[PDB]
């Protein structure tokens, strides 16, 4: 393509006129971009007067070209995937005579594992936390409850054949009631009537939560995707804690090959320690499926 040249088509079914969008508190600020809360005026179809909160991603100052086109990408596939409870959907976006900005829904609650460590159970808290939530602490049926969302997510996407690429729980957000929901899809990829996606030598996914082949084969599938929700399960049930702890990335290589694997979580079940091994399976055809992911984890939610 390249960005520097590209002018980015017109679409009006998804266009929302910047004379309606009132920017408001930032969001978030990553590296790569930046996302600020937002009213947009008539953005819900239902009720065309009526002002709704949302979240709006946009470049930085410092925006390089990758950083314009992980947002063009981002934006064309919540385009392409379409709309489910459990992933940040896409409402709209400014794209003509101006700066890009992807409109997306706003989470209340925020990201996963900042929403995790505010809602653990008192001591483990030390030091003193302002922002803790003793009145929501996490139960184990909570969390199960969290991963079964997580696993809908990802079943939906699997089935839009689309694979993620950079699941963790840095990348989900809490919704005013709760609702998890998949967001950044700023390295998701279509993987329609190809057998896998093929990974650079040195690619830009998180390491630690990488499965092998495509860490050592270049070689990315929906298998890869349950590998990472693997890590994020464990990242739940630690009430979010990071993986590996202790361990770097440079030494991590080598752990992997030769069957390292994270231990049990503190306050989880084996069965639920056993599936998170199971998305960890070397062979890739040997995890499960997102769908065979759901089916358990609807029957363990049932039964608490």
């Amino acid at each position: 393509a390249g960005v520097s040249e590209y002018e980015l088509p017109e679409d009006p079914k998804w266009e929302f006129p910047r004379d309606k969008l009132t920017l408001g508190k930032p969001l978030g600020e990553g590296a790569f971009g930046q996302v600020v809360m937002a009213e947009a005026v008539g953005i819900d179809k239902d009720k065309p007067k009526e002002a709704v909160t949302v979240a709006v991603k946009m470049l930085k100052d410092d925006a390089t070209e990758k950083d314009l086109s992980d947002l063009v990408s981002e934006m064309e596939m919540m385009k392409m995937i379409g709309k489910h409870k459990n992933i940040i959907n896409l409402l709209g976006a400014c794209t003509q005579d101006g700066p890009l900005y992807v409109i997306v829904e706003y989470a209340s609650k925020g990201n996963l594992r900042e929403y995790l460590r505010a809602r653990r159970p008192p001591g483990m808290e030390y030091s003193y936390d302002i922002n803790r939530v003793p009145e929501e602490q996490m139960t184990f049926k909570d969390l199960v409850s969290c991963t079964y969302q997580l696993a809908r997510g990802m079943e939906y996407l699997a089935s839009q054949k689309c694979i993620h690429r950079d699941l963790a729980a840095r990348n989900v957000l809490v919704t005013e009631n709760n609702v998890m929901k998949i967001a950044d899809f700023g390295l998701a990829r279509d993987i329609n009537n190809i057998d896998y996606y093929k990974q650079t030598t040195n690619g830009r996914l998180p390491v630690k939560w990488m499965a092998p082949e495509a860490l050592f084969d270049r070689v990315y599938t929906h298998q890869s995707d349950v590998w990472s929700f693997g890590v994020l399960m464990w990242e739940i049930f630690t009430l979010g804690g990071s993986p590996y702890p202790g361990i770097p990335v440079e030494e991590l290589f080598k752990l992997l090959k030769e069957g390292h694997r994270m231990d049990k979580p503190a306050n989880c079940t084996n069965e639920l320690y056993m599936m998170m091994r199971d998305c960890w399976h070397a062979v890739p055809s040997q995890r499960p499926t997102f769908k065979q992911l759901v089916e358990d984890l609807d029957r363990i939610l049932t039964l608490t």
